[PDB]
């Protein structure tokens, strides 16, 4: 197939943390990255699919990217610079995505930069303190010019004049200075009454300039009169700028709630767009294809992506995003394509991933959820059911088809809940959760406002024991749903079989509480396969598990379990989850703290291919239903990675 990225929402509230060159190359700021997107017949995508495609990600920076620019000067329209909120201020190259060279000049935080229209190697980034900083990165020149103690908002350099750079400040002031006179005010801009927003220059000479604000206006200067000779008022928000060359008497605004206007200039007569922004949009990038088609890229508080052609008005593709860590991964045994995601901002994802229109078809489930969504389960037969778990307890069941609010469950959980699982009932099919606390207890899908029963009673009564039963940390079903599996806070994995729940083996292997447990599928060409069992816990190293011989034992006395059929070793940090894949007898993909996902043969204890795209620690990992090369991934990078094992360069977790 083709690898997928599902990226983090942009960055909210910067004046420029995105850009874009001609041909079909759009960068954007998100967390401490910056996400690359190749757009246009240059991504090579299918008929009916968006002509976009991610492959880039600029890793560097601590914390977070406020600014983004790119060089629009021939020949390097492939260099870029960043500044982030380390006080750095990076020079990268898009081919390689590593560092050219960097400074760390400012002294107070860094609001936002510009590259030089007509400069090949100058960068101007000016800091909340008002301090502005040119900077050459050929002979690592740097000029400190300090113009104003007012906030910087945006700074924009003239497109005409070399040495001419127009800078918005918090106050609603926006002043041009000349690089050549040490920074000497050329112009005082006194108008606007709030934050500047964006400050952008005709594209043609003779000069004039354009300025948005929250006051809800946007104001013409003439920088040869010093005042202003137009005003358009909008009909929270955010007030970006593009002034096209193509069409220099028209200009594009944001507008409230993300509507984007297009102001002619013969009266105030404006067109409106239009699949439409819900939220404020912050940057306005455009770009040329080389199938010469005029497109304008626009970036959001809705964290979305938004591609518009520019001919028509309209939309031509959507990129979704996350704000939170991807905590849960799980695809539908039913609808194939479903990819439901649990993300750190409340917000349940499904992503259909056999769309054949949209490569990122997701939708969003934000409406009854509040907190972070660390558990997910589809339902076994039922499509559209699907059950989630959240950081402070709370356990649901969506119906994706219906548009109604989902079902919370009348019981909630003490601490955050681990995971969802579907089994038989005890006391069709009933729902299992397991809390942080330590309990796992067990929910009516049908009367749901019921109380739930805790599953430990049953545990006790069946299985003669008064004992002070363990933290449960784990629980998984034999797939053919008629042995229970619990992990615990010690290490160990009680097995349970029946209906009552007969404790028959008790597996001590691990040395600290177990973080995922995975049946093998019973389609395998052999029927004894269906007894295998993976288990990770906070220790690298994970286990497989043959219980072929004790289930068929079925003894009146548990029994204890201490060498282990297969033992993976490679991983340097603790596994999240473990996923047998569908398509093979035995292969086994892990997700760790390390940053890696690493598919091995867990047979022949051969590690096959790592996975190192991530730039934070896995939390979730997926196989492909459809695809038996594909992987999907998610980590508190707040990414979602879609991979091929084939086309990974390494076999082994790093050491």
């Amino acid at each position: 197939q083709e690898p997928r990225t599902l990226p983090p929402s942009p960055n909210w509230y910067c004046a420029r943390c995105s850009d874009a060159v001609p041909g079909g190359l759009f960068g954007f700021a998100a967390r401490t990255s910056v996400f690359l997107v190749r757009v246009g017949p240059g991504a090579g995508e299918s008929p009916g699919t968006p002509p976009f495609r991610v492959i880039g990600e600029l890793v560097g920076h601590t914390e977070r990217v406020s600014g983004f620019t790119f060089s629009h000067h021939p020949g390097q329209y492939n260099l870029c610079a960043t500044s982030s909120d380390d006080g750095t201020v990076k020079i990268w190259d898009v081919e390689t995505k590593t560092v050219v060279t960097e400074h760390a000049l400012h002294q107070h935080t860094i609001s936002t930069l510009h590259w030089s229209p007509r400069v090949k190697d100058l960068i101007v980034s000016g800091d909340e303190k008002g301090v502005v900083f040119c900077y050459w990165f050929n002979r690592n020149d740097s000029q400190h010019l300090f113009i104003e103690p007012r906030t910087i908002f945006c700074l924009t350099c003239s497109p005409h004049h070399e040495d001419l750079v127009a800078i918005g400040y918090k106050d609603g002031i926006v002043v041009i200075i000349d690089i050549s006179k040490k920074g000497e005010v050329i112009h005082r801009l006194r108008g606007h009454d709030d934050e500047i927003h964006s400050i952008a220059w005709c594209p043609l000479p003779g000069c004039y300039l354009a300025t948005g604000s929250k006051d809800q206006t946007i104001r013409i200067w003439s920088c040869s009169r010093g005042r202003g000779v137009m005003i358009l008022k909008l009909p929270r928000l955010w007030l970006t700028l593009h002034w096209p060359s193509n069409q220099p008497t028209q200009l594009v605004s944001s507008c409230f709630g993300g509507e984007l206007l297009q102001w002619d200039l013969t009266q105030r007569k404006y067109t409106l767009f239009s699949q439409n922004h819900s939220r404020i949009v912050f940057n306005l990038c455009p770009l040329q294809t080389e199938d010469d088609k005029q497109l304008l890229l626009s970036t959001s508080m809705d964290r979305d992506v938004k591609c518009w052609d520019i001919a028509t008005l309209e939309c031509s593709w959507t990129l979704p995003s996350l704000g939170g860590f991807a905590y849960s991964l799980a695809f539908s045994s039913v609808d194939i394509g479903s990819l439901a995601i649990g993300v750190g901002d409340g917000m349940i994802r499904v992503w259909n991933t056999l769309s054949i229109k949209n490569n990122y078809d997701v939708k969003n489930f934000w409406q009854g959820v509040k907190s972070k969504v660390t558990a997910l389960c589809w339902h076994p037969t039922k499509e559209g059911c699907l059950a989630f778990g959240t950081d402070d307890g709370k356990v649901g069941l969506y119906d994706t088809y219906s548009n109604k609010p989902p079902q919370i469950s009348s019981t909630y959980h003490k601490k955050t809940v681990y995971t969802l699982a579907w089994g038989p009932p005890v006391p069709s099919l009933a729902l299992y959760s397991c809390g942080g606390e330590g309990i796992v207890l067990q929910h009516n899908p049908w009367k749901l406002s019921g109380e739930a029963f805790d599953i430990n009673k049953l545990i006790r009564d069946t299985n003669s024991i008064k004992y002070k039963l363990p933290v449960h940390t784990e629980i998984s079903w034999k797939a053919d749903g008629k042995i229970m599996a619990l992990g615990n806070e010690d290490g160990s994995i009680e097995i349970f079989q029946i209906p009552n729940l007969k404790l028959i083996c008790t597996i001590q292997q691990h040395h600290k509480l177990v973080n995922t447990i995975s049946w093998h599928h019973e389609h395998g060409s052999q029927p004894e396969l269906s007894y295998l069992m993976a288990s990770g816990s906070n220790n690298a190293v994970i286990y497989v598990h043959n219980l072929k011989t004790v289930i068929e034992s079925s003894p009146e006395s548990p029994v204890t379990i201490t060498e282990p059929y297969r033992t993976l070793s490679g991983h340097t940090a603790k596994i999240t989850s473990v996923a047998w894949s569908p398509h093979h007898d035995g292969r086994l993909v892990s997700a760790s703290y390390d940053g890696t996902a690493q598919v091995w043969d867990a047979l022949r204890e051969e590690p096959l291919c790592n996975f190192r795209g991530h730039r934070g620690r896995l939390l979730c990992v997926a196989w492909s239903p459809l695809d038996p090369d594909c992987i999907y991934s998610g980590a508190d990078d707040f990414c979602v990675h879609k991979w091929l094992t084939s086309m990974q360069d390494h076999s082994r977790p790093p050491q």
